[PDB]
Formats: C-alpha cells, sequence, structure tokens
RNA sequence: UUCUGC
C-alpha cells in the first residue's frame, strides 16, 4: 500500500482520476507487440500510449509497462480481468499486477519521450501512441517530433 | 516506476 496502489471503487466514484498505470512483472521475452496483444483482449481501444521498455544488449524487456487509459474506468476492466493471474499459464512466478503511474497523462507521457533517445532505436523499441478520440479511436498515432 | 548520467 502506497500512493500508487490502484483502488477500484474511488476509480468508479471519480475520486481518483489518473489514468496511467504500471503493468508489473512482465516476463522479460514479451515483446511490444505480445503486450499489446495481451491488453486488446480485454482493453481493445481503450489507451491511447503504451512503452515496454526493451533492453537492446540483452533479448529482454525491463519486466514493466507503462499504458494510458483514455478514461480512468478502463482500469478496473483490466485490473479486474488480469491482476493475479499468471503471464504464463505454464509458470506461477510472473503473475500480473498494477499500480500508478508515476508520470501521469498522454500530453506528459509524449513531452517525456518525444526528445528522449529511445525515438531513434527500432521502432519495435519505441514508444508508441493511439487516437484517443473519434471514428479514428485506437489506431496506431505518429509521435511527434522532437522540439527542444 | 519510464530518463541525452539514470
Amino acid at each position: 500500500m502506497d500512493r500508487n496502489s490502484v483502488d477500484y471503487a474511488q476509480i468508479a466514484s471519480g475520486i481518483d482520476t489518473r489514468t496511467t498505470v504500471m503493468i508489473k512483472n512482465i516476463p522479460n521475452k514479451f515483446t511490444q507487440q505480445m503486450l499489446r496483444d495481451y491488453i486488446d483482449v480485454t482493453n481493445k481501444g481503450t489507451y491511447d500510449f503504451l512503452y515496454l521498455r526493451i533492453d537492446f544488449v540483452n533479448k529482454c524487456n525491463v519486466g514493466y509497462a507503462f499504458i494510458n487509459f483514455i478514461e480512468p474506468q478502463s482500469i478496473i476492466t483490466f485490473g479486474k480481468a488480469r491482476v493475479g493471474t499468471q503471464w504464463n499459464v505454464f509458470h506461477s512466478e510472473k503473475i500480473c499486477d498494477i499500480s500508478y503511474a508515476n508520470i501521469q497523462g498522454k500530453d506528459r507521457l509524449i513531452e517525456k519521450f518525444r526528445n528522449s533517445c529511445v525515438m531513434d532505436e527500432n521502432p519495435a523499441y519505441r514508444p508508441k501512441i493511439f487516437v484517443s478520440h473519434g471514428p479514428n479511436r485506437g489506431m496506431e498515432e505518429p509521435f511527434p517530433a522532437p522540439n527542444n
């Protein structure tokens, strides 16, 4: 229990309007595409930012990821379906868990990474954003250019 | 718990 614990009741009532979530304990061989597909099982079209950092030296990710949901209620959908479940049906070790992210909001996450050096590694390792509203909601958006 | 030290 800390300032980043996710409480569903206070999300539903509007007490906590944070939208960015840290996904924990990801097996290090997951790719960004696999994570996107994993989330889309229950939350397709409900988020507009996804980043799973890939350590290019190894063949592994850092074990966690950050996702910005468009509406806070979508956290309840993802959490109630995935929290406590195994990342791999053959291994009890890695269990999906969530908490609030320390950087909140699509705008802040864009500003964090648009000038970052990871934007010039392979696109498979880059943060991704998606259309937040309208008929194109959920489609991938070009990341804004560096502004520094 | 994200990083042009990270």
